[PDB]
DNA sequence: TCGGCCGCCCTGGAGAATCCCGGTGCCGAGGCCGCTCAATTGGTCGTAGACAGCTCTAGCACCGCTTAAACGCACGTACGCGC
């Protein structure tokens, strides 16, 4: 599908001698998947800043990042004097709640929905983290969404973030069943998928013990995908953790419920799919 | 992908009812006394029934035919039973 057609800004490397550890702005980030992937690339964090609503979410991150986290509020409340206080930023990151964005949803409200419509909050403050014109600055910036959209809401989005939506399916990489649309200048934006042999790539590899994998991989008949003591057993939470390449009981933080769990996990990145796209910052920025 | 209502399980605390415990009255049961009439004793007959014997009726026992009816098996559908 060629519709627009743009060339992705390539940055020049920096070498050691002026290398600075990353300042990061991260809008929708929910469970902290971004900081997590951050510090297990090994790369100095100098200030991350999560715009997170939820509280469960918010739990997640003081437990699991301890305090590191600068939390503000709704994404609303964020103007450009805030942007231009908090210094400037070298990777910008967010996922948009997709309720109203899928089209799984036979009565989708489409783009333009309080829940849709945030992304154009993430674009304000993408034209407000964005250094203006002479600064030669490493600005990066990634945007996610789900795959199934409609082709004027990925045309619409395409146009608007004016980069190239590089498709990454979980399956290449981990044990899921999920595509995702990514827009982002990141170099190596459409390099393929290369697999780190310490990732699980099959489902097996992520059960606990006792309990067999009936299929190959996961989704994201009224059977259950793992058998346990011949009977048939709901995934649980930290096997879901596993599959989704989170460290183990990562998502334990506070007296939430399954179903509180499931709407976190869910509604998470993949964390080897940030790795794979984290990769390449680790030659342009600082190192630990 | 979303949270707004909706039935389930548990548990907690009001809440009416009931059990337990004394406190006081009350009236009917236990006990004592007269007496009176029926229980008892002694004695006498009369006959109802215990007992021996004889009889003779039918009740049990056995066998042989004879079919009348019980036992078993398949089957199907109509009512028992659960929801
Ligand atoms: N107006 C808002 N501003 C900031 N966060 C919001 C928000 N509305 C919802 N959120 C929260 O932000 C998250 C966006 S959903 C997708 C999260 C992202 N893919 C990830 O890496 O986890 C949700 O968990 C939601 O609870």
């Amino acid at each position: 599908h060629d519709q627009e057609f743009d060339p992705p800004k390539v940055y020049p490397p920096v070498p050691a001698e002026k290398r600075k550890p990353i300042r990061v702005l991260s809008l929708f980030d929910g469970i902290a998947t971004g900081l997590l992937v951050l510090k297990d690339l090994g790369i100095q964090v100098d200030r991350y800043i999560a715009s997170e609503v939820c509280e469960d979410s918010i739990t997640v991150g003081m437990v699991r990042h301890q305090g590191k986290i600068m939390y503000v509020g709704d994404v609303r409340s964020v103007t450009q004097k805030h942007i231009q206080e908090w210094g400037p930023f070298d990777l910008v990151i967010g996922g948009s709640p997709c309720n109203d964005l899928s089209i799984v949803n036979p009565a989708r409200k489409g783009l333009y929905e309080g829940t849709g419509r945030l992304f154009f909050e993430f674009y304000r403050l993408l034209h407000d983290a964005r250094p203006k014109e002479g600064d030669d600055r490493p600005f990066f910036w990634l945007f996610e969404n789900v795959v199934a959209m409609g082709v004027s809401d990925k045309r619409d989005i395409s146009r608007f973030l004016e980069s190239n939506p590089v498709m990454i399916d979980a399956k290449e990489v981990s044990a899921a069943h999920r595509a995702r649309y990514f827009w982002g200048n990141l170099p190596g934006m459409n390099r393929p998928l290369a697999s780190t042999v310490n990732d699980k790539l099959e489902l097996q590899e992520c059960l606990e013990h006792g309990r067999i994998a009936k299929f190959s991989k996961v989704r994201t008949d009224q059977h259950f995908p793992v058998f346990m003591n011949e009977k048939e057993d709901i995934l649980w939470c930290t096997e879901m953790e596993r599959v989704f390449g989170f460290p183990v009981h990562y998502t334990d933080v506070s007296n939430m419920s399954r179903l509180a769990r499931q709407r976190l996990l869910g509604r998470s990145w993949s964390v080897p799919v940030i790795r794979h796209l984290f990769a390449p910052l680790k030659e342009y920025f600082a190192c630990v």
